[PDB]
């Protein structure tokens, strides 16, 4: 039982400037740390239970520090409580294979596929569940480059959810049923993320709602195999969705198989034509 002895840093409202407003509610920013002779890009997501969620969330955002998992740069604390993040210029990885579905290479899916998998298996072992594993949550640095986020609901050692709002369709059988979360049950949404890349963003179970999900996969249905999708990793995703919790992959493993598959990715998805001055970003600043 080791004590976690990450650093939180609570930062000057007057060291950022706020840009625009990414989306909504998220910013564009520029921290300046005083006198350090630095701007860092920076994306600033700004009641009582309100701000208990927000910090438990950069609770664990500063306990991780990997390169495929978001970093918390620090909090500002202020009439509403921020979180400093990493400015991700390319938004969310969802968004982003739907706008350019056109012009995205196998091997560049295949990458997002080892690097999401090793950000989980960075996860596993600091023993943290995300529960909440999908495309609208990896975020895209550069489109070589991506990184998992928005563990609100990310919980700390099984698992037992009380009374929260659920994503379902990313969902392994036994959390619907049982609100029981292990790693296990992330690698089931980690299929279901793989395979809204390999559909270049299509909606899983589009239109069914969520009640029925629960006896269609009792019933034995899955997703389908996506039309760039070879068997080889069609059925990688099959595995991630067996009921047996520990026949399912773990992230490790996924690892491997989709780095071997990124060594040669036309052999495994076919797609037609595969063919301002003192800036830092905040993977080069730490301290
Ligand atoms: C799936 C929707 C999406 O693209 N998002 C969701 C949140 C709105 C901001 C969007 N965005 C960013 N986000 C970030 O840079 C960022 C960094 C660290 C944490 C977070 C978090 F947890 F709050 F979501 C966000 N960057 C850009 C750049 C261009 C366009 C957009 C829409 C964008 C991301």
């Amino acid at each position: 039982e080791a004590p976690n002895q990450a650093l939180l840093r609570i930062l000057k409202e007057t060291e950022f400037k706020k840009i625009k407003v990414l989306g909504s509610t998220v910013y564009k920013g520029l921290w300046i740390p005083e006198g350090e002779k630095v701007k860092i890009p920076v994306a600033i997501k700004e009641s009582p239970k309100a701000n208990k969620e927000i910090l438990d969330e950069a609770y664990v955002m500063a306990s991780v520090d990997n390169p495929h998992v978001c970093r918390l740069l620090g909090i500002c604390l202020t009439s509403t409580v921020q979180l400093i993040m990493q400015l991700m210029p390319f938004g969310c990885l969802l968004d982003y294979v739907r706008e350019h579905k056109d012009n995205i290479g196998s091997q560049y899916l295949l990458n997002w596929c080892v690097q999401i998998a090793k950000g989980m298996n960075y996860l596993e072992d600091r023993r943290l569940v995300h529960r909440d594993l999908a495309a609208r949550n990896v975020l895209v640095k550069t489109p070589q480059h991506v990184k998992i986020t928005d563990f609100g609901l990310a919980k700390l050692l099984e698992y037992h959810a009380e009374g929260g709002k659920v994503p379902i369709k990313w969902m392994a059988l036994e959390s619907i049923l049982h609100r029981i979360y292990t790693h296990q049950s992330d690698v089931w949404s980690y299929g279901v993320t793989v395979w809204e890349l390999m559909t270049f963003g299509s909606k899983p179970y589009d239109g069914i709602p969520a009640s029925e999900i629960s006896s269609i996969l009792e019933k034995g249905e899955r997703l389908p195999q996506p039309p760039i999708c070879t068997i080889d990793v069609y059925m990688i995703m099959v595995k991630c969705w067996m009921i047996d919790a520990d026949s399912r992959p773990k992230f490790r493993e996924l690892i491997i198989e989709f780095s071997k598959m990124a060594r040669d990715p036309q052999r495994y998805l076919v797609i037609q034509g595969d063919e301002m001055d003192d800036v830092v970003d905040a993977d080069e600043y730490l301290i």
